């Protein structure tokens, strides 16, 4: 803006531990496809969204465990008109490390979850005005932390 | 469009149901004036906001009953300014409020006031500022939300 | 946002001079009155400026030449159904200075001037997206130079 | 609300009336490669954004007919930003038309290319950053606007 020419976005998080590989997808302009991991046994294992640009959609990176043995779930929203209004899970205690063990969306439309081990400590973000427009985080044997990017 | 600008809302915490209220977006916050009670809950709340580098004394929003009190939060703006906001909501009276707040800044954590027990939560901030709160208040506050920008 | 605790807006500008007592008005929520006058032989002579601010008004400072002689003029916008799409004027010489000679506000319901000189070097702000949140810039004799803050 | 964002978009500059584009928003500039010709007009505009810290080629958009003289501007990304663009439009053949363009950034002026005659318009920036063009291109660049953001 007056420093570099990157552009800026509100960030939200992290949620989970404060150590596991980072990732960031960046900011885009909407989601039309969430794709995660869990075992109900222990955390999230994987996230990878498919993210709108500009109209179009884009397939973020596949933030994946190093681990096996996980339940795939995919989520696809009516893009445009289905959009999340409430992100909102479960951290706590795996091996000995602060983890994501549950994660539930709230849309316009549905609920979709909870997915994984509903037990530790809960968080919640409702937006009431703003959309969640990108993934960042640390995965290693399960989803470490994760923060999100709003605009409007 | 309206002729109105918009910011991004975050919330609300607390009650899914008190006199609302709605202080709208500043461009930063210099104080924060609330009571607490230790077997309850938070009663009021009134923000010292910044408004173009003047000081803007944003409305009172009281408790309709005494018995609480009061906490000053002077922050050294705007060099300091708040990176986390936490709090647990619960039950009181038949009421679900928010019980307690603590103010983490990146010089010192304010707080916990009021009663921490109930369901937590919490919103860390990595990028952006609260510009403003809205919320309503009965006997406690019920529930409140938080005005975001860059 | 990450280095202090002041928020920060998209300013455009300035149009005028690069040279006179600079003003800032800052940041609102909206317009609901401007207040400017100008010389028909010169420039603009004033802007004063009555913002939204969450809701009610805000009656910012006077900006006023240090001479004497405008016609002033005065804006009352049927707020908030009525917003400004775009700001034109003129940038001129003045006894050796380069001045705004002439603005004209475009809403979505008028055309409220030109107010002013009509010479020299034409500029024009139109927004397809957003709204004008405040002005800045600088008054001597004349109003030298301006920039306005945009916001969603 | 939507579930696509919003920035704020200036403009558009040039006709009022050719192939409309939107590249819509990003990141931030990497490279901008356009097509004058000296007698008429600004043929051709494609744009390498940023997004994310990669490279993102944008669409070309072609001019209808050939005869242009093509430039590439190389930006020193992310040190190197636009501060103001500048133009001209003005009638060419019976339309109104975008007839010349310069940019300016914290390191360097790039143009005039193109015709600088007709009405100027000018766009300098004191806080934000074009992160994205639309318009329309015929046989020139009939139209176009800039999203901008902090």
């Amino acid at each position: 803006a007056e420093q570099s020419g990157i552009s800026q976005t509100v960030i939200v998080g992290p949620w989970g531990a404060k150590v596991g590989k980072a990732f960031d997808d960046g900011a885009f302009t909407g989601i039309r496809e969430i794709n995660l991991s869990y075992n109900k046994e222990t955390a999230i294992g994987d996230l990878q969204v498919v993210y709108d640009l500009n109209g179009s959609p884009y397939v973020g990176q596949n933030h994946k465990s190093f681990i096996t043995g996980f339940t795939p779930v995919k989520i696809s929203l009516d893009f445009p008109s289905e959009y999340i209004m409430e992100v909102s899970g479960y951290t706590g205690n795996v091996s000995g490390y602060v983890v994501v063990r549950s994660l539930t969306f709230k849309t316009n439309k549905k609920t979709y979850g909870p997915y994984g081990v509903t037990s530790g400590t809960p968080f919640n973000l409702p937006i009431e005005n703003g959309l969640i427009v990108g993934f960042k985080g640390s995965i290693g044997y399960w989803l470490d932390c994760f923060s999100m990017y709003l605009s409007l």
